[PDB]
């Protein structure tokens, strides 16, 4: 239009609007009528924008049930590179020195942990209100008790890493390397300076727990949630508590000085120091964003005191018995499980094929993998020992080193005083009949959207009893099949544990 | 790392997937499980993909009350400007000058709409079983008509050209340049090959039923639905009755030519003809994908013969009288209408201040004005005359050229045999308590979420008697305020009725 | 014939198929029709590939 | 606080969050920030520099 | 010391004629926001002068308990005393005022 050429500086002056508003602060739109008041609620002038969702991630070894799973296949190959540079201790095995090394990742990954909750509350900017409030509420702690001891816990992460650095484990192998660049950073949807932030949150630990002459066993060791005012003394417990049965153990001293022999001290895994002047920053990952749009939540871990009524016995563990599967390492777990002893109808949607969507058009195979390394469907129902069955189970087909449980979004609340909502959900909602659920999903899934690279949601009704497909934007997208992604999990769990 | 590089044979042989499903068919996921077959509707196999969704524009004058409207403004300097240019007959004022050259734009969209029905049921791509199928039944033809009467279509189409080009409108005014290309083309939501097309089809003609000493009045014309099997026979009949009262007549020849003698030849616009090797193709434009994503829905034409309770003569006319505010050229029509004699309740979600949306970071001027064109936003309730108002009309603060009544949206059934199915709605979409409303609210979501730069969506529920706001993935966003708007809309206006001099 | 030359990428998006299935495990072919679940036995979904055979 | 008194950090914490109490969660002064961070760049802005164990 | 704007009585004072001239360079590269005036934009502005002054009067507080001298027994405990804290409290909690005042410069950052 040659009238916009010609007229610039009345379209200037008539194009004056204030762009880039600061996410994290309740925004009110205000009332095009103002008559509109007599309609009171049902005019939505509200107006809030999610900044942070945490992904509650599990370390795993990958699906073992017999002797040539990935896990066991690793075991042997590494007891066989130590015990053939080894003239001495013979007193442990394949599965033992593998225990062993999936207790140093589960400490690995506390340590990263904790490195990234002192690295956040440094984290202070004017045009995003979430930092670092917001994300110190979703990863567990009190942000008042790191601004007050912020010194504390950088003296307490140092000690971390330094009490971390008695025991060896190898750096060639890329577990370690991969769940603390996953643990340990913060991620953008976009490359957008008021972008919101994904977060990988440990949902859990593998207190080691050796007792009794019948193997060991790595017994689950839970994590703070969000919305828990957690502080430096209970972090501290938590630290004393996974290494309390890990020194003093003599067999543990001699697996030490045995990988230490093995890999030289230059070819070991050491936790880098920190200091006041590292800072943490949001960085644009599309590999992990992808691999976060393909992801799928399991549940909630099962553990001794969660009560499961026809389920006994069925808790997340590394049993390690010499004389059970010929001493084969074991670890078989029963998805499905949400926290409560009920059915968890919205698990139901899970039981189709999942659609691996990615972006671009032409996919490489590393691209591809890395794709679905958090996608995990279910295979078979756990069959139920007795005649009650009160919850449903449903065993995997193959899961890779990492399993989602959950997923916690923070965002503003709509109602005075307009603080930050705590939000966990599996990738399925359901949603029952009343006033306000339809209303509060329908919030969900708008903040949801927000997030460029959600993961695929399946909403379910409790009145029409039907489900919903995912409910995202296909992009260039394949169905895939139980066996594929077992494949996949397969290849890269062999990848990641390999010398 | 070292283990890809050292079995990338296998690493290939298992990452080796079929890509690039081609859209337009229902794709049935299958079960992981075996023993999901129990729960029959609790897992959700199905996945369809929408494919193209038709926005239902009106052309407008802009919000005319008084003789200081922009339009009257430009209808002054128009007429003034052919009769200093031209000397002889002085028998028409402004107004009608003003009317005929309106009238003219709506032969012009009318020939567009045509060409563009034409041209569309010659593609075809292996990908995208959308085409033309869809788009046809979008548009509101039959499909099977068109290719059985092909020759006669063209026929028509031609005819049509070339009875509309004896007329003579302006090629400076960008008006008719925007109606043009606004519905001259299809547009896709990504420069991908398996991309949603968006779609332009005006809901309403302004047949100009010329008639009495009281001026002229440019009464609305209806347009094909979607999902209406109009054939050659109806699309002739509409043309016949849009230049009943056109063709051949003495004064529009008059006219015409006086526009002629103004602008000759070369700055007159002219209609490209169509024929057999005429081909259109989805296009990729950031600024039509912007004002399709900053659009709101105004409801459905109020007609003459539409019934409306408490709110009489509310049709939307163009009235020029000369003894009614002095000879100006008056449109104010009143918004909130669907169809029916009812509330309406989701329209009430429409009364919060609308978010204009952007992508990137650094917006320009240009960008920013032309992002707005079909948004629109109600200031204040018309009054009800009477003591029963079983509807509610909103009266608009100021809209541009074009308003956006209803959405469409063609996709393919879920049940056998999975043929197309049509989807109309505006911006705002209500739901009441039902079994299986709460679900196809979903599928519609769904189905938005797949466009790229879908207009907001406005929820409201039944039992919760309450709204939603923008339904959308907000990027660069800012809150509009109706004065903003009223003054975007008018220089949007001013600057689209625009003549030489 | 000369559509094949004609629509060659719709040909290779619509022939790509993934071969070379690692024998060694059970594979599944699942169900083409989604309600003969009811016949148990009455469908062969099972696919399994002998590796090795020994001479005594 | 004035001279003579055996003021702590917990008394500053105190008066720092009571000087900036009715300061955070103003929707009106969050919008003034933007608008300011809109109009002079975050580079013409006004940072507070980092203090550390060997600043004398 | 105490800071003032200046002795505004009028709308001719410098500060009235400082939120004249903020606000108009605000407004006029401002397509958006219009609910306050150059009046609000000016006592946020004194609002984030008076909180930057009391991070400089912590981080003074923070950096004077570092010195020590052998040729004036003043340092540091006088000047210390003279700001109004706790010698003592600072000694034992260094870490605790150098993280304090490393986080007030973060918070106050964000505006």
């Amino acid at each position: 239009v040659a009238w916009y050429a010609r007229y610039p500086h009345i379209l200037e002056e008539a194009t004056r609007l204030p762009f880039a508003y600061p996410i994290g602060q309740y925004y009110d739109t205000g009332y095009s009528v103002a008559s509109a008041t007599e309609w009171s609620k049902y005019v939505d002038t509200s107006l809030t924008i999610p900044g942070v969702m945490c992904v509650n991630f599990t370390p795993t070894p990958g699906e073992s049930y017999n002797k040539n799973s990935p896990i066991n296949i690793a075991a042997q190959n590494v007891y066989t590179y130590v015990r053939h540079m080894n003239s001495g201790h013979a007193n442990y095995e394949q599965a033992d020195l593998m225990m062993y090394l999936l207790a140093m990742d589960s400490l690995y990954i506390f340590h990263s942990y904790v490195r990234k909750i002192l690295a956040i509350s440094k984290l202070y900017t004017p045009v995003n209100k979430y930092f670092p409030r917001a994300l110190l509420v979703a990863l567990g702690v009190d942000p008042e008790d790191v601004f007050a001891n912020q010194a504390q816990w950088e003296y307490f992460v140092n000690m971390v890493a330094y009490r971390a650095g008695a025991f060896a484990a190898p750096a060639s192998m890329t577990y370690y390397e991969r769940h603390a660049w996953m643990s340990n950073g913060l991620y953008v949807d976009q490359d957008v300076t008021r972008a919101q932030i994904y977060m990988f949150k440990p949902t859990m630990l593998w207190k080691y727990e050796n007792l009794g002459t019948t193997g060991t066993k790595l017994v689950p060791l839970m994590m703070p949630k969000a919305g828990d005012n957690r502080k430096l003394v209970d972090f501290q417990v938590l630290f004393n508590n996974l290494v309390s049965t890990m020194l003093g153990d003599e067999d543990f001293g001699i697996m030490s000085g045995d990988v230490f022999k093995a890999f030289g001290a230059d070819g070991l895994v050491k936790l880098l120091a920190v200091d006041s002047t590292t800072m943490t920053l949001p960085t644009y990952d599309p590999l992990i964003l992808a691999q976060i749009h393909s992801a799928r939540a399991v549940g909630a871990p099962i553990l001794e005191t969660s009560t499961l009524t026809g389920f006994p016995g069925r808790q997340w563990q590394i049993t390690q018995n010499p004389d059970v599967n010929n001493g084969a390492i074991i670890f078989h777990p029963s998805f499905g499980y949400d926290g409560q002893d009920h059915e968890e109808l919205s698990f139901r949607a899970m039981c189709s094929n999942m659609i691996l969507n990615l972006p671009g058009e032409a996919h490489s195979a590393e691209m591809i993998i890395e794709a679905t390394r958090l996608a995990t469907m279910f295979q078979v129902k756990a069959v139920p020992a007795g005649d009650t069955s009160k919850p449903v189970l449903y065993l995997p087909n193959g899961f890779g080193t990492e399993v989602v449980n959950d997923y916690t979004m923070i965002s503003v609340d709509k109602a005075t005083p307009h603080d930050l909502t705590i939000h966990t959900f599996f990738n399925n909602i359901l949603v029952p009949n009343a006033k306000e659920n339809y209303v509060a999903n329908l919030e969900l899934l708008n903040n949801i959207i927000q997030f460029d690279w959600a993961p695929q949601l399946y909403l379910t009704y409790g009145i029409a009893q039907e489900s919903f497909g995912p409910f995202a934007q296909l992009n260039d997208w394949t169905i895939l099949t139980g066996e594929t992604l077992a494949r996949m999990h397969e290849v890269c769990v062999t990848s990641m544990f390999d010398v």
